């Protein structure tokens, strides 16, 4: 990271390996990546990344969202030889630490004012791990259906565990409860809050 | 959290805390406060970092979100809100929030002689969800904590004050030989006491 | 705790603090750990600290009405119109408790020349209310603790003075063939050698 | 590492490489874990991580031929001759990277010399290049052998597909023919220039 | 320990400390173990640790004695009206083990120029008592160690020095071998090493 | 470890690092480079301290007194030997921190020059590391033998551990006869990448 390069800790890789081994991609992983990767560059993001073992499939096809986004990014920031001695304007490329060095991602990070390009490149990642998080998810919304015996609360925590993936209270949520609970929740007047829906079906 | 003033980034050992607190403790009351303590110095986007950290939980997670808002809109009614080049605006609820504002924001505001202390109030409302999932995941009422015919004085106890931590009576529920007894002290009797009576 | 600023309980002191709550209850080595994991607590710190604790609460509750009885005798030694500005208020009870007083007003206490030292005073209460709480959780009276026939000297001198701790009769309550050689030994014998003569 | 002075290597540093090798063997991601491990390193420190790895000695043992190949073709590129100038820093020789015949006052010298002589880094990559050839020979697959099972899940396909290559335009030339027939007709149906979301939606 | 002011144990010195006691009872590498964690210790936080350990109560108590003889023996050898105001008092026994002393008092004479390093001297007394009570707690005598018939010689050293240790080899070590080995042992004669034995039984 | 310049304390982190690795490992050879790594910047008493925390092993232990105390020997030979407030030459009793205070060892470390008694102590320590772990090694690099059904891969590792506890003549050598024979075509100068690669 930069705080000065310092380099990435035990604590943090380990932390970040651990995550993907438990946790795969769940959508808490998201969050988790970028609070671990805090103050990170190009470099750390890559180091982060290549750590991960297996989920081969995932990892590719984050490349090719970070390549669609690279060249978005060559797009509205176009760039002869260089001024010498002078602070070049990043490519797609740089912003991903393809073609840049960990001394111009620093220079970047650190100018006045900052070109950041760490932030930058976490973005992308970020756009990638979210298509991940949609495909490796199980269930469309559509089929969390409340179980004839299941508590309404687990219900709630399935039917949002499963739209965090991809106003819902009062379309599709009271529709895909149960008879008993839906017959109590549609006798509550329009604008219940969900504090109120799960007391209802407690 | 904050340390010419800039945010430190989130410790590991911080993140790692924040959810297995919540994956071993659920909303048992002893999490607000863990919660509380894990989040000494925060800034709202820390605050959403630890939130967002949560996987599962989403119903609970959602409540917390209305119960955000209602105080986001209360504070607008407050305090309420183009700005003087360079200068510090005010900030609206969704700012507190993390939700509008920038890190950049937030440090300003938190830093600022005198502060405007973001990270300490959206901390304040977070907690009061906290607290109202808390009563929500607790199974039962005080008036359903009845001491067992064969259940010794301080696990009764034990009991009766988790249960009301979640959310006179304590005598009444008592099972009849022990509440013979504490009765027999009569009144201003202390938990001590009434405790060894019944040990 | 304090370093004039608070830096923050870390992640580690709260989770020792968590652990040994849970893995000792309140047996009496509790009370130096919280001690030392409460080393350069303020009020508010030894609150979170207290407050992380999960079950207990009878003795939660107890403890509360210790630090109840010692606010007050402080109230009586140390009595307190409203004062001069911007100067330090003297604090009452509840504020080394922590209860009506800021965390700023705590570090106010703590680092004014001379300290008024908030938190090492409310510590001390705290222990007070420990060490009531380890007395009654105390299973055993020392009157009780008789070496077995087949016990080891060792064995019976480990439980008399665990017990002992919680809360002359050491030859007395040995068994008859150990009894008979300790007293053989006559006056100003010490353990050593009353454990060297049993071994 | 380095701080000009040597900074330890941290116990929380030194477990955390055995424990690797220990879990991983040379899976693939044990070399950036290394890498990551070993920021700021100098050889002094690589040396002392290589060798705290217990097992495996044919593949440290053929690491030090890489290292070897890599010393000596820098010997070519880069000589040394007579007796040094008196207080100055010498040149480094491969044996030098490695720190095979240098000090460690040696090593931070080059490293923290403006400019700087960055041996660390230099025998880091020699290391690499040792590790990636090791990773390739405990790789038990080639990639013309990775197969489409018929019961097979698309996605599962691929992450093995990927494994191996790993270990080693993939997607439109062995990946669409090594698929199981049902998905094969599928993929073929998508035509040229599908991406591998596009492929794994359409196998789900 | 000290930084002039008191740096706070950590919870990592705590915890190791406890847990090399419930892992280790008194076996004799406990009491380096606790010179190590207990570096730059005041009185105050040679106390803390001792008070820490959960059991061993026999044991603890029988250290008080012996603390206490070297107390009294300090105050014979070092013997202390009322004092010059504002300017440091010399300790008393009791002093060092931290028992009538303040925590400043206690960094006040650790500090000092020159020192009075109360805090390695009571650890010196813990050490003496922490000595006795391994040697109680050694269940073996040297003289009882024996060679099994078909134990290997280097087991055998092992634990004939691991007794020696608890109590603190041309004789009993030989003596007390297996026939077997013993006859080979001979054969060498004097000047033997101990890795020649070892070699020669092996 | 050494920071007036000034003694810091050994960490917890450190000292259990070592008792663990001497649980796990015993006298396997990688607990020697572990012991030189986890002992970087160590004083002589703090590599007392270290050796000391070890619980069994006497023997190994009583062995090691007996190695150091021929380098100790030695270097009394070799640099034989005061001044009011000036500092003494080290003694080999001094360099193994028994008859030297801490002060005096942090005197010597940190003079300019340095008398570098905690590397000096770290070098005997190691000398009667490694006749300790040849000891503890259970078996002869000659009676390492490819297994009839051992893969290629397996015997090398077995050839090279057996061998740092103490190429290609042996090793070849005592390869089963299938592999033997593919190896012996491969003729002079093969590499070990080659020859596992010819066998795998
Ligand atoms: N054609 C083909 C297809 C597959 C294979 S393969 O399956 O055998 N194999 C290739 C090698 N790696 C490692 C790798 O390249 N890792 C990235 C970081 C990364 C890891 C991920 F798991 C997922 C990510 F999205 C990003 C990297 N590591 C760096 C380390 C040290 C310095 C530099 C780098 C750097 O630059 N990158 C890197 C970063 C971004 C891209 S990019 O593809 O997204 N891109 C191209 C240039 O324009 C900007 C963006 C590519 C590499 C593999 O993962 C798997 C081989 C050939
Ligand atoms: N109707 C409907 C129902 C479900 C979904 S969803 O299930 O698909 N989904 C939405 C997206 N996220 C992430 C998210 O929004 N997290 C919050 C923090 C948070 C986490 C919690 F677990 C619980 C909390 F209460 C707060 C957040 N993350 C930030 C991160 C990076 C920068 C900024 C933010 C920021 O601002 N917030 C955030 C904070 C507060 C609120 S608010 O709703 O309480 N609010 C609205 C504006 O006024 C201020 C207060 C909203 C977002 C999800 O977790 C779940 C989408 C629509
Ligand atoms: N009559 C009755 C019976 C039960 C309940 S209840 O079961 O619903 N419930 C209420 C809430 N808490 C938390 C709580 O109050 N925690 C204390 C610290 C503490 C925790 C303990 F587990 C044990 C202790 F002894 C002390 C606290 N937490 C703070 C946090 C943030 C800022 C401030 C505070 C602060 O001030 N205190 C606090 C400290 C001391 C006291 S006091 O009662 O001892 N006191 C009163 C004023 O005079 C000084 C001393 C009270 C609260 C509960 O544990 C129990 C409510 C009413
Ligand atoms: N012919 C033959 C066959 C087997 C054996 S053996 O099996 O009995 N045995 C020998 C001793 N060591 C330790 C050792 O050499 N370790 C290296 C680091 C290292 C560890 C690895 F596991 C793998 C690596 F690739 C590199 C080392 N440790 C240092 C430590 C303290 C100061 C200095 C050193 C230093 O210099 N090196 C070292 C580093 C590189 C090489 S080299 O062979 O690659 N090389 C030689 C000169 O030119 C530069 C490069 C040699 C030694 C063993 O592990 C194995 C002995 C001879
Ligand atoms: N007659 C009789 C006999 C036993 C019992 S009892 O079984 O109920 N017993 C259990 C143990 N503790 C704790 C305790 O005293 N701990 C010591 C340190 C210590 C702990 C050990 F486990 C072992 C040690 F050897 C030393 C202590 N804790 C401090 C903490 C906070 C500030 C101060 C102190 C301080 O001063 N000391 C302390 C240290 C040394 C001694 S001494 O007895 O060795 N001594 C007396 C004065 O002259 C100098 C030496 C006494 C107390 C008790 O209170 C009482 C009750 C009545
Ligand atoms: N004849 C006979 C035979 C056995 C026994 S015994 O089995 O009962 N024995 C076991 C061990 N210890 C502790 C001990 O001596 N530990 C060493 C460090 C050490 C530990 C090891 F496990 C292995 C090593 F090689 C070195 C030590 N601890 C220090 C601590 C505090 C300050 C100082 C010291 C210091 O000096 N040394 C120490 C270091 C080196 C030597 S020496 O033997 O190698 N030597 C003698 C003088 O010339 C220089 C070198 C001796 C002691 C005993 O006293 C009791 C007693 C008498």
């Amino acid at each position: 990271p930069i705080v000065v390069h310092q380099c990435i800790s035990p604590r943090t890789l380990n932390a970040w390996v651990k995550v993907v081994e438990e946790k795969a991609f769940s959508p808490e992983v998201i969050p988790m990546f970028s609070a671990l990767s805090c103050g990170a560059t190009p470099q750390d993001l890559n180091t982060m990344l290549n750590t991960v073992g297996g989920h081969q499939a995932a990892m590719q096809m984050l490349k090719e969202t970070i390549n669609e986004e690279a060249a978005e990014w060559d797009r509205l920031h176009p760039v002869g030889p260089i001024a010498p001695g002078q602070m070049r304007e990043p490519r797609g490329s740089d912003i991903a630490g393809t073609t840049s060095t960990l001394q111009e991602q620093i220079g970047w990070m650190t100018h006045n004012p900052p070109i950041p390009v760490g932030e930058i490149y976490k973005r992308w990642i970020i756009l990638g791990l979210n298509k991940i998080v949609r495909m490796y998810s199980p269930t469309s919304i559509l089929d969390i259906r409340q179980g004839p015996k299941e508590p309404f609360r687990d219900y709630v925590d399935r039917f949002y565990k499963t739209l965090r993936a991809e106003a819902a209270t009062e379309t599709l949520l009271v529709q895909n409860a149960n008879p008993d609970c839906k017959t109590i929740l549609k006798a509550l007047g329009p604008g219940a809050t969900l504090e109120e829906m799960m007391t209802a079906c407690q």
